[PDB]
């Protein structure tokens, strides 16, 4: 067992992750009237440690379809209308034990 | 100081974070040519630690629409077509030293 454990609905980060959630959830809901707990059934917090990885990388499109193979050294495009290049901003989210990998945040400018 | 450190691209967390980055922006595109790194410019990590808050709560429709004062105690709809209750399971990524809040997570069935 590595999961979640039970808190009481009383402890004070999980009252305020309820009124947190509780407050998203009609924010987003597209009703004129407001919703509230009728009753918290379970109630579990888990110690989450993960890396972010911050990359900002050049991209330059290359010459290969995304249906050939050896797409890694792959020549970059150098004609006229074909060749692209864009500046971008990557976060990935690690979890190291759980080899998970996530894409938290993305831009790109066509530079 | 506290926020992220330079890396090198060749630490291997990094080089799995940028194949991954790029494949989720490839697999994204709607190019038909492959895109790759041209140069990663900067590198930086950095470890974070937060709380899940798991959720498992059933919430009511009240009788006041989000324009009045009180709803934390106003009164749930009991009429034929007004009353709703819905179960619903909510995650939310607290970062305590940060006092945010995220919810990752956000799925509701009306029963
Ligand atoms: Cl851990
Ligand atoms: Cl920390």
């Amino acid at each position: 067992v590595g999961g979640p454990m039970d808190a009481s609905v009383e402890e004070e980060g999980v009252r305020r992750a309820l009124d947190f959630a509780v407050g998203e959830y009609n924010k987003a809901s597209n009703d004129m009237y407001h919703s509230r707990a009728l009753q918290v059934v379970r109630a579990r917090k888990q110690i989450v440690a993960g890396v972010n990885y911050f990359l900002d990388v050049e991209l330059g499109r290359t010459t290969c379809t995304k249906t050939q193979p050896n797409l890694d050294n792959c020549p970059f495009h150098d004609q006229p209308h074909l060749k692209r290049k864009a500046f971008c901003s990557f976060q990935i989210y690690a979890v190291p034990w759980q080899g998970t990998m996530t894409l938290s945040k993305s831009t790109c400018q066509d530079a």
